This record gives C-alpha cells, structure tokens and sequence, in this order.
C-alpha cells in the first residue's frame, strides 16, 4: 500500500531510484543501511533480501525488484504520467546507451566492494585503491563529455530537452565528484547538464548530502 | 543490414550476437583484434569513444553502443522472437538478473580494467587475475543464489522464455571456461546455462565459434 525502498545516503544506485520516485509523484519511505558497517550482510535483512542487495524496491505485494536501471524500467512501464524516456527508439537506446557509460562501464568499478578487495586482496593502502575509482571516474567523465559534445541528440538534457535516464545516472556520478573529490574542470557540457538537472526540486530532495547518515559536507 | 563491430572474446558482443541471430536479423560483424590494439585506431574512437565493443550501425545514422541498450533497440525496432516478457514485474525481474552480470560482474573484468591493473599497480598477469576471478565468482553465487531459490525461475532465468537474462547468463558462462574458473558451486546455472547453450541460435553465436578464435 506504499512503496518501500531499502537504501543508503552515498549509493548512487539508490539516488537513480529516489530520484525516479521523487521526478513521478511516487510516495515512498526509506530504510537506510549503513553499508560500510556491514548491514547489507545481517540476518535479518537477508531474510526479506537473500542476496542482500542495496537498493532494493519493494512495490506491494510481490518480491523486491533489485538493479537501478532494472528498477528504473519498471518505475516507467507501471507509473507512466512523467515518462523519463521519449518515445522514439534510436532517441531512447542513445539515452540508454549514456546511462550505461556510468551504471556498467563506470559505476560498477568504484562501488564498496571493490574499493575493499583492492586494499584487502592487493593489500593496497587506501590511498592507492583510489587511483582506481580516479581512473573509472574520469573515463567515464572523458567519454561522456566528449559524447555530449559531439552528438546531435543532446540538448538541454543529455537526449533533447526533457529528463531522462541518462540524466538520473549522470547526476549520479557528478554528485559523487564531489563526494570522492574528482576535479571536474575538464568537463564543462557534463557539468551544465548536471547543474539543470541538479536545479530540480524532486533531484536536489534526493541528493545523497540531504539524507540520513551523511556528512555535513 | 546491421553491422556490429565486434571480437570473438567479447562477452557483450556475444549478447548482441545471440539476439540477431534468435531474431532473424541478418549481421556483418567486423572482428576486432585488440591485442593488436585496433580498438585504439582513431577510425574507431570515432565509431566508439570508448574504445570498445561492440558498436552496431542500423544503417544510417550514428552507432549504437551498450551492449543492454542495444539489446532493447533490437527488441524495439525488429520483429522475432520475444527476448522480454509482457508482464512488468517480470520484465523487471528479468532485467535485474541481466545486469547482476552486466552491470555488476561483467564491467570488472574487461580488457581496459585488466590492463589498467597490471600497468597502474605493476601487478603481475597472475595476480590481476585474482580480480577477475573474484568478479567471477562473486557473479556466479549471486546468480546461484537467486535462481535456485527464487519463484520466478522456470526453465529458464524468467519463467520459460528465454530473455536477456539467459544472453548475460550464458555470456558469463562461457567466460568460465575461457578464464578457467570451476563451477561446480553453480549448479542452477549450470542447468539453465546448458538449456541456453542447446539452442543452435546461441551455439552459433558461441565466442569460440567467431573467426579470430584460438
Ligand atoms: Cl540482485
């Protein structure tokens, strides 16, 4: 009878899911984890999430839906009133094809998990294992840019002029530049289109600094 | 016609290549040797920035990169054969179970990560390696864990249709054999995996089958 959702204040994965939620009108609450305290592994949270996935939606009755662009999907084929894809398919696969640049090639690279089996595996200082999420991040910033420059499809948003996907997980990974200390100089189109993103109410609410658990700045 | 740049090891050209051919969509793929670098040639930081395959050409127009995205074009534009089902829910499900391997495994272990690994840290092949068997495994018991246990497994990843759940599924299972990681803990998705790899449409598609293949 209202949606619920298990998260984490950092997660970028989450902020795509809040930020759907919030851009369509969805009421919803959070549960948040502290993923670093090892909260996605305790009993009692597997028991409803056996994998233990953050984050993970639960729409009712039925099990919960895990994956951000999985999730994200589902938000436009259930609620369709503020669609964040248009309607033409080359349109859409190249929103896509922007979103996935961060939620495969990049996102996946700097999560948790990674940065401990680098430093745990390797026995790499912290210092070192960050020259890998450095390396993911300006990639990802690199290949975006140029993308968002070159490509004809951009226009206020990163496809055309209405929000979408690859908007919600480019706003992902700028919000994390400035959580993981990324100079973002370089790249001055990924920067404009994150600040209009950035300038919309139902984004800046789900911004991870205005959640429970997070710094001060 | 549709022209895929491609490579006989590519995981995600492996995807894109099942769909065509489950879809009756004929190809040109053109093979990659990045050993050699060929991904690195300006002509084709071009075609993909990101200096990576696959990249398809739907005649006109700019390529499409991603391997998931490409997936959904095809499903978008194209007849053939369903690679989605009609129900949200399960659609969701399905995706999900996709990307565990797409989004989560499959982006740790590419050739750009690999060769970062040994030339940022000096890492021997041996122990860059270790990622990508931790990728592996860490894949593979999630995937263990949600098809054995969860309801709407059927014959295959969702249910009893193949999906793009099975293309990533069977794109990790033939990395296991190609990168040497056991699988014996597996044994749900070396079931489906099997019943994927029966269909001649993938058996066709099949990385050791590609020209450029050892
Ligand atoms: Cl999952």
């Amino acid at each position: 009878s209202m949606v619920k959702m298990y998260g984490n204040w950092r997660s970028a994965a989450a902020f795509r899911v809040r930020i759907a939620l919030n851009l369509k009108g969805i009421a919803y609450e959070e549960v948040f984890l502290d993923l670093d305290a090892g909260d996605q592994h305790k009993p009692d949270f597997l028991a409803i999430n056996p994998q233990g996935a953050v984050p993970a939606l639960f729409d009712g009755d039925g099990p919960p839906l895990t994956q951000s662009l999985a999730i994200l999907d589902y938000l436009e084929e259930t609620r369709t009133g503020v669609p964040l894809l248009p309607e033409e398919p080359r349109a859409r696969a190249r929103a896509r094809s922007l979103a996935q640049v961060v939620a495969c090639d990049t996102h996946p690279l700097y999560v948790p998990r990674v940065r401990t089996f680098l430093m745990e595996n390797y026995g790499l200082p912290r210092e070192r294992m960050l020259e890998f999420l450095r390396n993911a991040f300006i990639t990802g910033l690199k290949t975006l840019e140029t993308r968002l420059s070159n490509e004809a499809g951009t226009g206020r948003f990163c496809q055309g002029d209405a929000v979408s996907h690859a908007d919600l997980c480019l706003i992902s990974l700028w919000v994390g530049t400035g959580i993981f200390g990324i100079d973002t100089a370089a790249y001055p189109t990924v920067k404009r289109i994150s600040e209009e993103v950035l300038a919309l109410d139902a984004v800046a609410r789900a911004h991870p600094l205005r959640q429970p658990g997070a710094p001060a700045s």
